[PDB]
DNA sequence: GGGGGAAGGATTCC
DNA sequence: ATGGAATCCTTCCCCC
């Protein structure tokens, strides 16, 4: 087995950058406004035109706006872009059958059958990597090698518009050498909880004790970690489904009234409720995400499906009981749905 | 002790 | 200040 992932540059940036081109060569900064106050939100793409100065996707609209003022400041459309993506899906597909679509941005496929080689891999990966743009405008980067894991760093870095090779005898010298805030998965906060471990690779994970990675991280990551300062890992191709469907909005004020916040909540329902089509979700949740900006949700299973009218019944119900085991002042308020049939 | 879940918080990504 | 859709992982309880 041999894994080929593709990414997408700057998704959302960029399809913007296909409906209008006028946009290309400059600044481009798709957010998320809120109604709080005029252009209230946070970035959520940045093209490099941006993030080279600073915008990246996570900062407020405002301290983007003090940056690079005079950037081109897009409202999110998400359908939008979920289409395009699905465009290039299917032209992936067409390539392999067994194909795993990690989200909206990213893919890994088995060139296994397909290529055995990085002479005829760096080839069809370059292969693929102008026919999307061809066939559509838009642009990725490609990475090569063993599994799932190791093609995203070689993705990671060689983005944006690159290729990325990777001997199997790099999968090792990698381990030894590269930082392990870079693993797919690992984040700030597990960064963080790892060099108090002692670890800053992932060779260093066969150091120290196991039954302290554990409560540091969970056997979770622990063997996750463990698996690649092996050469192992070896994991395939799943197919992978979206689990849970969500919507979550924000207040024009932080509350903690129920007909004050049952139209937003209402709102989320409709929203959540049309991006099912077609599935039945056994479970729902709120999420309320706490006046002092900490989530705190309440969900509920049952041993059907949920129609609109129970999702609008039982949602007040988990509303009011977080209204209880609690007291602060709830600003953002959601919901998801889970466990379809 | 643990299988089999459901509930809830926490963490990752963009 | 701090959007958001989504998953991941810890603990809880039920009962064999
Ligand atoms: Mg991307
Ligand atoms: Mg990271």
């Amino acid at each position: 087995m041999i894994v080929l992932f593709v990414d997408f540059d700057y998704f959302y940036a960029q399809v913007e950058e296909v409906l209008n081109p006028s946009l290309k060569g400059k600044p481009v900064v798709v957010c998320v406004f809120s109604g709080r106050f005029e252009d209230s939100g946070a970035v959520a793409t940045a093209n490099y035109e941006a993030r080279k100065f600073g915008v990246k996707a996570g900062i407020p609209i405002v301290e983007a706006k003090k940056i690079l003022p005079n950037a081109v400041y897009l409202p999110m459309r998400k359908e939008v872009y979920q289409q395009v993506s699905s465009r290039i899906m299917n032209l992936l597909r067409e390539y392999s059958e067994k194909i795993e679509i990690a989200s909206i941005d990213e893919a890994y496929l088995d060139i296994s059958d397909k290529v055995r080689d990085y002479r005829e891999a760096y080839n069809l990966g370059l292969e693929i990597k102008n026919k999307i743009l061809e066939k559509e405008k838009i642009t990725v980067t490609v990475g090569i090698s063993k599994n799932k894991v190791f093609a995203k760093i070689a993705a990671d870095m060689a983005k944006p518009n690159g290729i990325k090779v990777i001997d199997d005898e790099e999968v090792k010298r990698l381990i030894r050498e590269l930082d392990i805030a870079d693993v797919p998965g690992i984040g700030n906060i597990t960064a963080e909880k790892l060099k108090k471990l002692g670890i800053n690779k992932l060779v260093d994970t066969l150091s120290i004790e196991f039954d302290k990675l554990k409560g540091m991280i969970g056997e979770a990551k622990a063997r996750y970690l463990i698996s690649l300062a092996r050469d192992e890992y070896n994991e395939p191709i799943r197919t992978r489904v979206r689990k849970s469907i969500g919507r979550i909005v924000t207040m024009k004020r932080n509350s903690r009234n129920l007909e004050e916040i049952k139209p937003y909540l209402f709102r989320a329902i409709e929203e959540s409720y049309y991006k099912l089509d077609k599935r039945i979700p056994k479970a729902i949740h709120v999420v309320a995400v706490t006046e002092d900006l900490d989530i705190v949700s309440r969900g509920r299973t049952f041993p059907h499906g949920i129609s609109k009218e129970t999702a609008y019944s039982e949602s007040v119900k988990l509303l009011q009981k977080i209204l209880e085991e609690d007291e602060r002042k709830i600003r953002r308020i959601g919901v998801r749905f889970s466990k379809f049939i």
